[PDB]
């Protein structure tokens, strides 16, 4: 009905772990967000990349994105695009930044582990346990598995053990390294950088923003325990039909016992800090970022279809 979300280049939706465009060609990991923005005059393009693998490489994701924007510019007439990454995405939306800064005008992360997560950490910690090493291939190619028979394309270039090491808080370390952004701030500082960036004279206005429903509320004996935010204490129906606002406050007790302090369930506040952050104070876990689980989110919890709407209408009057 509007031309509020009519950007001057298209955007492009990047997914994160386990992702694809849409999970086994129905379910669409940005739930509604590609068609609101649509209605809304805005030219919206969903990519469709690896949902386990590693970002750097040949054959990474950041490479499958690349092709993808090429297509995308190709397919539009346009001369640079709206990177707008979710988790992995926006760590995947750097890498296109960094190396064809010209066809980018913009990198938006919403909940993207730049520093890492401590819970693939943990899952790696875990896997490390076994002396056999049989945990880490046989789970691993149940986890690739998925990849290809939820892919929509079922995709076969899945490393579920490289996409696992890619998120660990070490590798993003060296990931941060070998591809520096303006956007960053010190390693270890709890702090962001830069609200534009500029390589070989171009510019992308940098943003980004975090989900926090799990807020470290109680330490006893050592053990910390959290509350979920984004939910009315105990009765929240988002408890009941959906099976991730439950699963996300359990992997977000698993991170603020490993110092990650307020996190949507998997990225901590600190980790999700890119370029101009707009905000952090969302009472959403991981999922509730992309509308996740079928448009369903806790009472406390913000509307993030409203989110991704203000955040094109920001790119309009930002000129790009
Ligand atoms: P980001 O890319 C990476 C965040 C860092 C996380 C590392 C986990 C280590 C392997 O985000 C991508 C995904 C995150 O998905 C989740 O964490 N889901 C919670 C798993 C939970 C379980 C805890 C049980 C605890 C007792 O964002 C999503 O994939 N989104 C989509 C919903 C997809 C539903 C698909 C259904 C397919 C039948
Ligand atoms: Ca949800």
């Amino acid at each position: 009905a509007d031309n509020y979300a009519a950007t001057r280049y298209p955007i492009i939706l990047v997914h994160g772990l386990t992702g694809t465009d849409k999970y086994a060609g129905v379910l669409e990991y940005w739930y509604g967000i590609q068609e609101d923005l649509q209605q809304r005059g805005a030219t919206v393009y969903v990519a469709n990349l690896s949902g386990f693998q590693s970002d750097d490489g040949p054959n990474g994701r950041g490479e499958q994105l690349l092709a993808y924007v090429k297509t995308v510019l190709a397919a539009t007439g346009a001369t640079k695009v709206n990177l707008v990454g979710h988790s992995q995405g926006g760590l995947t939306s750097r890498y296109v930044a960094a190396v064809a800064p010209d066809l980018v005008a913009s990198v938006t992360t919403i909940g993207t582990p730049h520093r890492g997560s401590e819970f693939a950490d943990f899952v790696q910690g875990v896997l490390a346990y076994d002396p056999t090493g049989l945990s880490s291939t046989v789970i691993a190619a149940f986890v690739n598995v998925f990849g290809i028979l939820t892919s929509s394309s079922n995709n076969t270039n899945q490393d579920a053990l490289a996409a696992l090491k890619t998120l660990t808080t070490a590798q993003a370390a060296t990931y941060n390294q070998n591809y520096p952004s303006a956007g960053l701030g010190a390693p270890g500082s709890c702090q962001t950088g830069a609200p534009t960036e500029t390589v070989g004279g171009n510019t992308h206005l940098l943003y980004s923003w975090a989900g926090t429903a799990i807020q470290p509320t109680i330490s006893v004996f050592g053990v910390t325990g959290a509350t979920d935010t984004s939910t009315i204490p105990l009765v929240d129906p988002a408890n009941a039909l959906d099976p991730s606002t439950l699963a996300l406050f359990g992997t977000g007790t698993v991170m603020v016992n490993r110092g990650s302090g307020q996190n949507d369930g998997v990225v901590s506040k600190c980790s999700a800090l890119y370029g101009q952050v707009l905000s952090t104070s969302y009472k959403w876990n991981h999922l509730d970022e992309i509308n996740q689980l079928l448009g369903v989110r806790g009472a406390n919890a913000e509307d993030p279809v409203a989110v991704i709407r203000t955040h094109a209408n920001r790119l309009k009057l930002a000129g790009v």
